[PDB]
């Protein structure tokens, strides 16, 4: 499944909204696309 934008990933474990094309960001901890 997907993780919202502002949600909480993992730093470590890169998944989040693949399907949407939202990468995890590792120092700041949430989803971001094209931000």
């Amino acid at each position: 499944g997907c993780l919202g934008i502002w949600k909480a990933c993992n730093p470590s474990n890169d998944q989040c909204c693949k399907s949407s094309k939202l990468v995890c960001s590792r120092k700041t901890r949430w989803c971001k696309w094209q931000i």
